[PDB]
């Protein structure tokens, strides 16, 4: 018992064929109530926002709109399929109360499960490769799931794969099943009855254009399958990252690399549910355009998505070109920022991994200078064992207004005389009572040799920055920052 | 300096015609099909029905909960960062292209570094040091700049946030404080938006509503316009231990000051406040929030913060009087996005203490074990540098399923049977080609008087997790083992 994930699809669909000859149950899409029964309600009617800025930054003609699927329950498109694939198990006799689901997932299918299997109470194990993010094993564990790992770079075919692994989990599991999004009909389903739906509703069947990125391939099979119905003088278009074999022709797929760092979409094997005849023309898109387009997303128009939907634009900003005005282009974005928090969201991260070159300008003047340059100087020091009152005294008594509170050299923080009478006032602190009840503890240290960006950085997470031997010379905050810059602004 | 905790002007009073209000209102709106922009995916937030929670604890009433974390940043705070620019924009105090200086928990930073990322203003956002780095990720994405003030530090002192904020005012030209904290924009937000929307969705029909207080225009915004079309809801407020929000003042008396619920609680009184519309208070703490925020997500999956927790923490307790037929509603204010690493993280709740490690008393039998209980067996070794075929040889020769890649003895990875014939049957290797184009390069160790629990905890990260001494190992090990012996045991 092993069922092959690329095993070629037994569809009879072809374009043309009625909506009769299918053998498959469809779903209208329904209002929903005033109050939600439970959050899985909650998984559709995802809104159609269009791009303001940047289509025309890169010359679009265009119409640039997104179908933004990150306001799902779970925060991905793959909240829908992992409700209909249950409901449709339910409906099947197959899924029943108690029971077990196994799933092989990027992440998002996983997501979707949990929650749903945490909603409905079922049992959730998950496979996932080992690149993927720890965003979503957090999510996952909160959702109560139990979580396996499978190691990325490993074959499909081989028994270490999510895929198989999630076969050889079952075999050895009691009443436990695999839905398997890549083979299961609901997958493509879901989007042929909702999402298409959605879509075309939204731009009252008039589209020229559709961009969506490819995973298991059951948003663009579905949509494309009832695009081509509905509207066939739209054109489709996948895209598909540099390393994977998803794209047509295999001329596009012959690649250096084999792993890659966005998480989502492309495979080594061609998913069942997969339909590549539907798609009209595909395109390559690699890690770097994902990343700085999604940042872009965000920057730009607002839209906190992840780096599949960064590829996703940054193709059809190319793929639309052709188009001219009156025509308008849709483009899925699949999930949110959620799952990236500590990835493509982090500057560390995108340095680290190279993406983010410190050459790529676009900085102020005052970025590189050094720190002396500002105009400082050393505040009196103090013992954390000295009392309150007797701090304000000596502070006072030569006019300073802040002190560092050094140890018998260790630096252990800052006092205010604003903070200590505050505190006063309030009734918060004696004036016998130790400092070290008031003292401001969290701060960061720098060289006068430093640069001022660096310092822009340390001040986005603390207030106070001393600038140190290699003793303080000085305490730096955003105000002296700003009063230097606007000084030499004038 | 103008202070946020100076008494309220308004001349509000329960009774007065809406013809009186010198205010101006706004209607919510339909959506179009095609949104302009995404500030428009900001409101008719569901309303969600709390299942199991509510149960638990024994309310014959209905549990309702607004989720707030649906809007387009992600907070209930994108409604009063859109409101406020808003009202600003038509005051003409706001002009395209001048920046906005904000003191903010970071939601309400968040909400406003998003409409400035749309309409276009500079953006610049004053947080306390406390607040999580999540936060700081999404305002510096969004291309905020960012400015951090010491938790701890009074409101008064010209450390704070609010202080900083007018400090950074004072040196910038074109520069606005939208100020939350004075706003009517931020409780009328509540009252003209979020109220109605409560109304419309519970038919007017409402017994009780619980909401956490941060600046305090939700629960004010909401409960003025509940006491005037819905006059038989109770109005139900929640502060955390260590502010000073509740009343009577016997409430407030604590021992600590700062805490690590992020949002809710202040060190002093908004103008925005309506204390008198209030109720009842309730104090709530660290612990009762943690524990019911993941409830919500475990039993409700909502994907929510830790305010969230709280208010519904509150709820059970609050709630108890009404009974069937009666409906309370909660306010639901964010999503876990900001607290990922924090209350979301197991070792974070461990670290602060907040999950007692008795709390291994749900888990199952096989959880206390040593992992050596096992059965394993010390695998064969071979080098990174030996060839492809060969592994293959050694391995069919031996009978083993793979091999760990060892000369100094450090373990550089693993290798394996099937991975090796399925990559040569597909020709990305030849057999003559080294073992590092095919190896698994990411494993773990574990030690065997390690528990099997942990080694459950290392598997949700790694597929391989070598039994290993302080570099001999002893043995090999993937879920899938781990499921072989325990199901062995079962029978
Ligand atoms: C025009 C109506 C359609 C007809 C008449 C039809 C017919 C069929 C039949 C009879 C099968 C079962 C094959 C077998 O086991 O022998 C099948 C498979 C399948 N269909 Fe359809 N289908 C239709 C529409 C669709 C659409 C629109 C989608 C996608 C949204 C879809 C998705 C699938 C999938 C994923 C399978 C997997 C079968 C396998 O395991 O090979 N079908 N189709
Ligand atoms: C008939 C109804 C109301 C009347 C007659 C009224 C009247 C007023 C007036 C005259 C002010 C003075 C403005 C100033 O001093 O700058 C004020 C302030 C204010 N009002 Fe109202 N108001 C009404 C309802 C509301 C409601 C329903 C809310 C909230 C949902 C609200 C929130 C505020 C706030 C936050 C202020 C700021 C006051 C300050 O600067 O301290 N008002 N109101
Ligand atoms: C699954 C997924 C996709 C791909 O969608 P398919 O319908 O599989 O083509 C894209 N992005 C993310 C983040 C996904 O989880
Ligand atoms: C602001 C905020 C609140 C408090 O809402 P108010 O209307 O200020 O009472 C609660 N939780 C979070 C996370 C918040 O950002």
């Amino acid at each position: 018992l092993w069922i092959r994930p690329d095993a070629p699809s037994r569809c009879t669909w072809q374009l043309g064929r009625p909506a009769s000859e299918s053998p498959h149950h469809h779903t209208a899409p329904a209002k929903s109530p005033k109050i939600l029964p439970d959050i899985l309600k909650k998984i559709g009617d995802t809104p159609m926002v269009r791009i303001n800025k940047i289509g025309k930054k890169f010359g679009l003609k265009c119409e640039l709109l997104a179908k933004c699927e990150f306001f799902n329950a779970g925060g991905s498109v793959k909240d829908r399929i992992s409700l209909r694939m249950i409901e449709d198990a339910e409906r099947d006799g197959t899924l029943k109360p108690g029971d077990t689901i196994i799933e092989p997932t990027s992440g998002n299918t996983g997501i979707g499960l949990a929650l749903a299997a945490a909603v409905r109470g079922y049992r959730c194990i998950i496979v996932m490769p080992e690149k993927m993010s720890s965003e979503k094993v957090d999510v996952l564990r909160a959702l109560g799931a139990e979580i396996v790992r499978t190691p990325t770079n490993a074959r499909f075919d081989s028994p270490e794969s999510h895929v198989g692994v999630a076969w050889r989990l079952k075999n050895e599991i009691p009443n436990s099943h695999i839905l398997d999004q890549y083979r299961n009909a609901s997958n493509p389903l879901a989007h042929y009855d909702t999402t298409a739906d959605e879509i075309l509703q939204q731009c009252d069947g008039k589209l020229d254009m559709l961009v969506a990125s490819v995973g298991t391939g059951g948003t663009i099979t579905g949509i494309a399958r009832k695009l081509k119905e509905k509207c066939p003088g739209c054109r489709i278009i996948g895209v598909d990252p540099e390393g994977s074999i998803l794209a047509e022709p295999e001329e596009l797929n012959q690649t250096e690399q084999t792993t890659y760092e966005v998480e989502g979409i492309g495979y080594d094997f061609i998913p069942t549910v997969l339909d590549r005849t539907v798609v009209d023309k595909w395109f390559k898109s690699n890690d770097e355009e994902a990343f700085t387009f999604a940042r872009m997303l965000i920057a730009q128009e607002g839209l906190l998505c992840g780096g599949s939907a960064g590829s996703t634009v940054a193709v059809a900003v190319k793929a639309a070109q052709e188009l001219q005005e009156g025509q308008r282009c849709v483009v899925i974005l699949p999930d949110s920022v959620r799952n990236y928090m500590t990835k493509f969201l982090s500057d560390r991260w995108m340095l680290q991994k190279g993406f983010l070159k410190e050459e790529d300008e676009k900085k102020p003047w005052w970025w590189h200078l050094r720190v002396q340059e500002l105009g400082l100087s050393a505040p009196l020091t103090v013992l954390p064992t000295i009392t309150c009152g007797h701090t304000i005294e000596i502070l006072r008594e030569k006019g300073f207004n802040q002190a560092p509170v050094v140890d018998e050299g260790v630096i252990l923080g800052m006092v205010t005389l604003g903070n200590m009478l505050s505190s006063l006032l309030a009734g918060k602190v004696q004036p016998s009572d130790q400092v070290g009840k008031v003292i401001y503890k969290q701060f960061k240290q720098i060289r006068l040799t430093d640069t001022l960006g660096r310092l822009s950085h340390i001040l986005e997470m603390d207030h106070f920055a001393l600038v140190v031997h290699e003793m303080v010379f000085g305490v730096v905050t955003a105000i002296d920052l700003l009063n230097f810059v606007a000084a030499q602004e004038r």
